[PDB]
């Protein structure tokens, strides 16, 4: 069991010595289209890349490639696409995706700005009235409605497909409090957040795959789907304690590198499993 595992680790202060020994177990596989020079532009850090196996292909003939990776969790009949916060040139790619891969729910683990930097493309808009044309993609995105909560934001989205006149309803699921250092103190606000997610529809195989971002795509990120895949292991198995988060973390870093940045993230994805599964049982 995790939570005796918990304290062991907490107690003999070993989380930077798990995550080294989770770094050395991990997958590594090419990522030859990420570093072709034409896509240069494309990728926000030279060190965060999609492997070539797992990466979403964009249906343009011309350039196909966008930093996004669709993770598949077998056991758990959940996927995921994980991607980066979109760049000023590749927020006409991020849609043209989301409209692809027929996703539902984009969730945005970041702020427009943290630490005085920008970590993500302004890529919705900020009024009703003033609606985005991505003229690269053909595609229009209205706000629809807003609801600004103390720790997460929901908006309701249209986006059309100019080429067909077809309308989709996307949910943006924007966490909003994650700070700039470290981690938050407690996961409540967190797991309260995913429930939300969840009670969406957002997550269920109806629809593609959601897109998950933070600024990499591979920290925060990491965290949310590292979570949301736990907890719904613990509900389908006979003996819920049979599940090891460091096996799930490694089956999901065969999908995209560098899932969980830190020790630090690691303890945080422990413990929001850890009280998410109260809530479970
Ligand atoms: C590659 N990269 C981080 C950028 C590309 C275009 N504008 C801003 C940044």
């Amino acid at each position: 069991e995790m939570e005796k595992e918990f304290e062991q680790i907490d107690k003999s202060g070993s989380w930077a010595a798990i995550y080294q020994d989770i770094r050395h177990e991990a997958s590594d596989f090419p990522s030859r289209v990420a570093k072709l020079p034409k896509n240069k532009n494309r990728n926000r850090y030279r060190d965060v890349s999609p492997f070539d196996h797992s990466r979403i292909k964009l249906h343009q003939e011309d350039n196909d490639y966008i930093n996004a990776s669709l993770i598949k969790m077998e056991e758990a009949q959940r996927s995921y696409i994980l991607t980066q916060g979109p760049l000023p040139n590749t927020v006409g790619h991020f849609w043209e995706m989301v409209w692809e891969q027929k996703s539902r729910g984009v969730v945005m683990l970041n702020r427009v700005m943290e630490k005085g930097s920008l970590k993500c493309a302004q890529y919705w808009p900020q009024k009703e009235e003033k609606e985005m044309i991505f003229e690269d993609t053909n595609l229009k995105l209205t706000l629809i409605s807003e609801d600004i909560k103390s720790y997460y934001t929901v908006r309701q989205l249209e986006l059309e497909n100019l080429t067909t006149q077809e309308t989709r309803e996307i949910l943006h699921f924007h966490y909003t409090t994650w700070p700039d250092f470290g981690v938050p103190e407690s996961p409540a606000s967190f797991l309260n957040f995913l429930f939300k997610v969840r009670e969406s529809g957002s997550l269920s195989p109806e629809h593609g795959p959601v897109v998950v971002h933070c600024s990499a795509g591979i920290g925060r990120s990491g965290t949310f789907c590292l979570a949301d895949t736990c907890l719904l292991l613990m509900d389908k198995r006979k003996d819920p304690s049979s599940v090891d988060i460091k096996k799930v973390l490694l089956e999901m870093r065969k999908f995209r590198m560098g899932l969980i940045q830190t020790a630090d993230q690691l303890r945080f994805s422990y413990l929001a499993v850890i009280e998410g599964a109260k809530f479970i049982m």
